[PDB]
């Protein structure tokens, strides 16, 4: 009881609202919720205490891995007959280095048996562990050296891998045991849908809170699976809002039997000739215990969201506002006295055998009465390659009723190209039964398709049970935990389209968060960040009170990153509202004075780094911290790193706070120009991009990487043309300076493609950034595509300059020539990995962001990537977009 609620307490904290609140909620959902969830608690925890202490040592800290074991050849070619060179130190109480040359392919047992054979040169390996020099990453697992992430950056950058000895029970000893406690709260006939021979029919009683300044008013109705109508829409009569009363039966032109599983109604108060919505609401028809909605109901509405033309918005949240001073539609449903639920799997089973039996009986002419209908012998090979052919169109291609009726008829064909169905699901008729049944059944045996292709089927576009627990297992076999945490903002967003709380989806990622501490960090952090959203509040809620309730020792390490961030926000709303007219020194001199405070100064040193929970922050070093000039004016802070061996990876780590602006958008930029890196990598091309850290951390309020050794284009020319060039040559002087010219190039390249497809905000320059050693990258992607396509970052004669080497006529050079064969390759490369980018903007949707609200907003990296052209077309298309914006030069 006592340890209950101290417990309930920092739960609380880190969740930034009391237990107590969930415990009032009278929804048997979210009762059920917190109940049912604490099995994927206990089972995670069960895997922690399996082969403990090991077990708890790669739960906090799991090997930070690559996906694959090999490399590819230009990364293989750096290294020394497959062979790399490795610092190991060893601390004696003084720091021990021994410089090893070893296989790239070792194990850490190996690597650790080497260091003890040259320590005993200078005058076992079991009892030992390797640890990154600097920060808080362990090589726990038996992986091949060059697998981990650090040691093949390493080899990439040119570095030499710094790694200290530690010991195993020096390590296991810090590690807390802990105990998962489970909570307190822990503690007329029934008939199938299908025996119901009626019509759907929804009463519309009456509005309450309708506040308005607007003649009549009226309640426009639909019935929606997904984004995708299952019948017309249905108005009621128009009354003046002066009283909003109805009590009009709505008739819908579906069967009930025909309702599938996701059904929702969809709904909105309008006003009109131009219509317009005042307020919104979604209901799900069928209930989580799979029941169909009876008796009386009343859903509090939402306000319409900036720029929807629309008069529903189907996508959506579903389900009731938070908020009860808003307008409140009370809906009275059909009843048929009797509990309907939904049928069973057997049931539905029975039916699609049923049906396919039925129509492998089907004569020539019964096939011929329906293009939906097609014979199993008449399937010829042009057919065939039709199919494989649709197969191949990205997600945004539009699939006529033609092909829909040719894709369903063929639907057992399509097995063999398993890839094929999310195109197929899309041509099911979701108001028949008798289709979806038989749907049920296909994806019930469907092949395993990739994790990248599954992550497609839990976007708006499919709100089925049954689609999207197909593509939740198709990541249980084959996301590994790379590509989870590198996807996890996408499979984050997806949870929002769920109908329900308790769903395969979400358990999956809880079981992940609470078996891999790095993985269960970010989720924490990207729940958190939209608990302001009324929209998720109570889902994010509560599955952030089972992640904190299960997640262990780190909840405490949590709760001092919420406080460190809570005292940051304090301080720069009190700059923006009270001081934001005076000066850059009085403010510092508050700001000063403010964090000096004993309470705040606390809670601002000696916390782990939200961007990367490695990095530990140490003391502040105040005189280091600055309130930057730029918009919004955000805090440059400086924290010592307290890691013993500092000085091998940085002494000083350095991050940007930032309170106003909205930095999901930077967030999913950074995303993807880390995907696209990857993509030219292993394709043999090194463009080397810089996708920075950045953490959305609440509302319009994250964390930046600060780039050491940076600079913007306008801090080198304000100290003409050549000056930029003259910078990295007096930067690069001697045998490295084609090394600076080179990187500058390979860099300046994945930046204009990368910016090109996406849409990114005008360059300029104090958005563009350069290092010393000549590596060109961009900052602040506040917008991306269609905010006719643009080119946003414009190769002045400053970046030619450098590309050709001084050279007077930079666009006639061999030089430029390769500059823009990197780029068409780049391109190109893209191009062939467009449905992943496609789909995970798609997945991004369901949030709240400006520019990117439709998939008609996504439509433009459609136009960017020239998918409807074929791949020289595509090339000519990018160079003439490129003269265009030169004026001449491609
Ligand atoms: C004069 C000067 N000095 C230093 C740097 C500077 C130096 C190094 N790094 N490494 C990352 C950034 C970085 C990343 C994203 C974003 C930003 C900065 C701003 C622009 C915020 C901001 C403006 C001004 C100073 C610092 C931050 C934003 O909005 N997004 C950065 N910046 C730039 N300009």
């Amino acid at each position: 009881n006592r340890e209950e609620k101290i417990l309930n307490r920092e739960i609380g904290f880190a969740i930034g609202m009391p237990v107590c609140e969930f415990d009032m909620v009278k929804d048997p959902e979210v009762q059920d919720f917190r109940r049912n969830i604490l099995n994927v608690c206990k089972e995670a925890v069960d895997l922690r205490d399996l082969n403990s202490p090991h077990s708890r040592a790669m739960y906090v800290y799991p090997p930070n891995v690559e996906s694959s074991p090999e490399l590819p050849k230009h990364i293989y070619n750096k290294l020394d007959k497959g062979q790399i060179i490795v610092v190991i130190w060893v601390i004696v109480s003084d720091k021990q280095k021994y410089t090893l040359k070893i296989n790239h392919d070792c194990v850490p047992e190996q690597v650790i048996a080497e260091a003890i054979r040259k320590k005993t040169r200078s005058m076992y390996q079991g009892k030992y562990i390797l640890k990154v020099c600097g920060c808080d990453e362990y090589f726990l697992e038996k992986y091949p050296l060059s697998q981990y992430k650090y040691i093949r950056s390493c080899i990439m950058l040119g570095r030499m891998p710094n790694l200290m000895l530690m010991a195993k029970e020096s390590l296991y000893s810090q590690l807390p045991m802990d105990c998962f406690t489970m909570p307190s709260y822990s503690r007329t006939s029934t008939k199938s849908l299908w025996v119901i021979n009626s019509a759907l029919r929804i009463k519309i009683l009456c509005a309450t809170y309708v506040n308005v300044n607007i003649d009549k008013i009226y309640v426009r109705t639909g019935i929606y699976h997904g984004g995708e109508p299952l019948c017309d829409n249905v108005n009621t009569q128009r009354v003046p809002c002066s009283n909003p009363r109805w009590n009009e039966w709505l008739n819908y032109d579906i069967y009930i039997p025909d309702l599938p599983r996701a059904a929702r109604l969809c709904l909105s108060i309008c006003s009109v000739e131009e219509h317009c919505p005042l307020a919104w609401g979604n209901i799900n028809l069928f209930d989580y215990t799979d029941t169909l909605v009876s008796g009386k109901m009343a859903l509090n509405l939402w306000p319409v969201p900036h720029g929807l033309e629309d008069l529903l918005n189907p996508i959506g949240v579903t389900g009731s506002n938070p908020n009860k001073e808003t307008p409140c539609l009370e809906l009275e449903f059909d009843w048929f006295s009797s509990v309907v639920k939904f049928p069973d799997m057997s049931v539905i089973e029975e039916h699609a055998n049923w049906s396919v039996s039925r129509e492998a009986g089907f004569s020539y002419s019964h096939a011929g009465l329906s293009n939906r209908l097609a014979r199993d012998n008449e399937l010829r090979e042009n057919d065939k390659e039709q199919l494989k052919a649709i197969s191949t169109r990205d997600p945004l291609s539009e699939i006529t009723e033609q092909e829909k009726d040719f894709l369903w008829s063929h639907r057992h064909y399509c097995v063999t190209i398993p890839e094929i169905l999310p195109k197929l699901l899309l041509s099911v008729k979701w108001n028949s039964r008798d289709e979806v049944a038989q749907m049920y059944c296909l994806v019930k045996d469907w092949p395993p398709i990739k994790p990248e292709q599954a992550m497609e089927l839990l976007d708006c576009n499919y709100p089925d049970p049954m689609v999207r627990g197909f593509a939740v297992r198709c990541l249980e076999k084959y996301l590994t935990d790379d590509k989870l945490s590198q996807y996890l903002i996408q499979l984050v967003q997806v949870l929002k389209y769920e109908q329900y709380l308790d769903n395969l989806l979400v358990r999956f990622l809880l079981k992940k968060a609470l078996t891999n501490q790095r993985i269960g960090h970010f989720f924490f952090w990207h729940l958190k960040s939209e608990m302001h959203n009324k929209t998720v509040s109570q889902r994010f809620g509560l599955l952030l009170e089972s992640y904190c309730r299960a997640c262990g020792m780190y909840l405490k390490h949590l709760n001092r990153q919420v406080e460190a961030m809570e005292k940051l926000i304090n301080l720069t709303d009190i700059l923006k509202q009270e001081k934001k007219d005076e000066t850059q020194k009085v403010q510092m001199k508050f700001l000063v004075e403010q964090m000096r405070r004993p309470d705040f100064m606390d809670a601002l040193q000696g916390f782990l780094s939200p961007l990367n929970p490695a990095h530990q922050l140490g003391n502040l070093r105040l005189e280091e911290c600055r309130i930057m000039s730029s918009a919004k004016r955000p805090l440059w802070l400086n924290w010592e790193n307290p890691d013993i061996m500092s000085e091998l990876l940085f002494q000083n780590n350095e991050i940007i706070f930032k309170n106003g602006d909205d930095l999901r958008q930077d967030m999913l930029t950074l995303q993807i120009i880390r995907i696209m890196e990857n993509i030219w990598q292993n394709q043999g091309l090194d463009l080397r991009m810089l996708p920075y850290g950045c953490l959305s951390i609440g509302d319009c309020v994250g964390l930046i990487e600060v780039v050491r050794n940076s600079h913007t284009i306008m801090q080198i020319q304000c100290k003409n043309s050549h000056t930029l060039h003259q910078w990295l040559k007096d930067k690069n002087k001697g045998e490295i300076y084609d090394a600076a010219i080179d990187l500058f190039t390979r860099s300046c390249a994945g930046y204009c493609v990368a910016t090109f497809i996406l849409g990114i905000g005008d360059r300029h320059n104090s958005n563009i950034m350069v290092k010393d050693d000549g590596q060109l990258f961009h900052i602040d992607f506040g917008h991306f595509l269609d905010h006719r396509e643009r080119v946003p970052f414009v190769l002045t004669q400053d970046f030619l300059i450098v590309i050709s080497k001084g050279a007077q006529e930079c666009t006639k050079t061999r030089e430029f020539e390769r500059f823009q064969e990197m780029c068409y390759k780049a391109y190109l490369a893209i191009r062939q990995h467009a449905n992943l980018f496609i789909n995970l903007f798609s997945m991004m949707l369901g949030s709240g962001m400006p520019e990117l609200q439709s998939f008609d907003d996504i439509a433009y990296i459609r136009k960017t990537l020239a998918l409807d052209k074929t791949e020289q077309e595509a090339l000519e298309y990018f160079m003439k977009q490129m003269n265009d914006a030169h004026h001449g030069g491609w």
